[PDB]
């Protein structure tokens, strides 16, 4: 009957990622939800991966709550180019993904440069 499941053809926005203050491999994903969502967002699905060369698809897909619009990653490596990209989904479908933000994860190991 209702064959109309289209979905978000816009990405959201203000993503920012900031290291926890409890945690260094831990970091507040943070964004916002997008314009032509074309209805409420029920679910926003985030990547991560510090490897661009593989395709979207091979990065790390996070499933997240529609009602939330953060996310907080675990595991992470120290000192090591992590980029991210987050999109939204509805009822019906997602849409594409946002830019990959280059923000490195702390470092607990460190040579003592400074």
């Amino acid at each position: 009957g209702s064959s109309g499941s289209s979905g978000p053809t816009s990405a959201p926005k203000d993503l920012t990622v900031i290291t926890r203050e409890g945690k260094p491999r831990a970091v507040i994903v943070s964004w916002q939800p997008p314009l032509e969502a074309n209805g409420k967002i029920t679910a926003y699905i985030l990547f991560y991966t510090l490897d661009k060369n593989i395709p979207i698809d091979d990065w790390i897909m996070e499933t997240i709550s529609g009602d939330r619009l953060t996310h907080q990653i675990m595991d992470l490596n120290l000192d090591t180019m992590y980029y991210f990209r987050i999109q939204a989904r509805n009822s019906k479908g997602v849409g594409p993904l946002s830019d990959p933000i280059l923000f490195r994860t702390l470092k607990v190991s460190g040579p003592s440069s400074g």
